[PDB]
C-alpha cells in the first residue's frame, strides 16, 4: 500500500494512481516574481465561529481532526471560489527535521510543515460527490515555522498521545480552528489536487502567504506520533510530505500586491 517510504513513497504512487502523472497535480512551488496579482479576487471569507469538531484519528497518513459537515457550520467562501464550501476535516504535513516537511515551497523555501483545511462544495451534497468535480474541494493550506508555540494548537499536540498508532481515534469536540489561522488572509490560489492517492483534480489550493509560528516542543510532539498500527514495528511519522510537482499549463494568483 501507499506511503512515504523508500519502497512506497511518491515516486512510486503513479503505479497504482496514474494520475499522479497529470495535468494539474499538487503540490507546486510557488515562485513569488511570477505569481500575478489578480485584482478580480475577492476577499476570502473564513467563517468558522459555529464549527463542530467531533473526533481525532490517526490514519496511518497523518492524523486527521474531523467536523460535522451536515450542515453550514464551518464554512469557507470568496476569494477565488464561487458557492459554499463546507470544512470536514483538518490535517498536517511535517518533517523529520525543521527544515522540511511542507508540502508547498515558496521560491524553493521548505517549511517546517503545512496544514490543510479541506472543505467540499455544497453543490455536490457529500465529499465523495466533491472530490469526482473539477471545482469539488477548497484546501486552504498553512505554512508552520519553528519558533513561538501557537497555543491555540496545543489542545491538538496533547491529545496526540491517545492517538499515536494506526486507526486509533479520539473524541475530540470543541476544539476551535480559528486559533491556527495567522493574522493576514494574504494568499495564492492555482487549480490542483489532492496531495495523498487518490491524487484526484478537485482542488482549488488557497495557500496564505503568513506562515504560523509553533515551537520546537510542538513539532516534536508531532514526530512522536507513528505509521505503525498498535503491536507492529515502531515507525515514526515523519516526513509525511509530497514534494512539488510540475506547474504545467497553470498560472498563480496572488491575492495581494
Ligand atoms: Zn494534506
Amino acid at each position: 500500500h501507499w506511503g512515504y517510504g523508500k519502497h512506497n513513497g511518491p515516486e512510486h504512487w503513479h503505479k497504482d494512481f496514474p494520475i499522479a502523472k497529470g495535468e494539474r497535480q499538487s503540490p507546486v512551488d510557488i515562485d513569488t516574481h511570477t505569481a500575478k496579482y489578480d485584482p478580480s479576487l475577492k476577499p476570502l471569507s473564513v467563517s468558522y465561529d459555529q464549527a463542530t469538531s467531533l473526533r481525532i484519528l490517526n490514519n496511518g497518513h497523518a492524523f486527521n481532526v474531523e467536523f460535522d459537515d451536515s450542515q453550514d457550520k464551518a464554512v469557507l467562501k470568496g476569494g477565488p471560489l464561487d458557492g459554499t464550501y463546507r470544512l470536514i476535516q483538518f490535517h498536517f504535513h511535517w518533517g523529520s527535521l525543521d527544515g522540511q516537511g511542507s508540502e508547498h515551497t515558496v521560491d524553493k523555501k521548505k517549511y517546517a510543515a503545512e496544514l490543510h483545511l479541506v472543505h467540499w462544495n455544497t453543490k455536490y451534497g457529500d465529499f465523495g460527490k466533491a472530490v469526482q468535480q473539477p471545482d469539488g474541494l477548497a484546501v486552504l493550506g498553512i505554512f508552520l515555522k519553528v519558533g513561538s508555540a501557537k497555543p491555540g494548537l496545543q489542545k491538538v499536540v496533547d491529545v496526540l498521545d491517545s492517538i499515536k498508532t494506526k486507526g486509533k481515534s479520539a473524541d475530540f469536540t470543541n476544539f476551535d480552528p480559528r486559533g491556527l489561522l495567522p493574522e493576514s488572509l494574504d494568499y495564492w490560489t492555482y487549480p490542483g489536487s489532492l496531495t495523498t492517492p487518490p491524487l484526484l483534480e478537485c482542488v482549488t489550493w488557497i495557500v496564505l502567504k503568513e506562515p504560523i509560528s509553533v515551537s520546537s516542543e510542538q513539532v516534536l510532539k508531532f514526530r512522536k506520533l507513528n505509521f505503525n498500527g498498535e503491536g507492529e514495528p515502531e515507525e515514526l511519522m515523519v516526513d509525511n510530505w509530497r514534494p512539488a510537482q510540475p506547474l504545467k499549463n497553470r498560472q498563480i494568483k496572488a491575492s495581494f500586491k
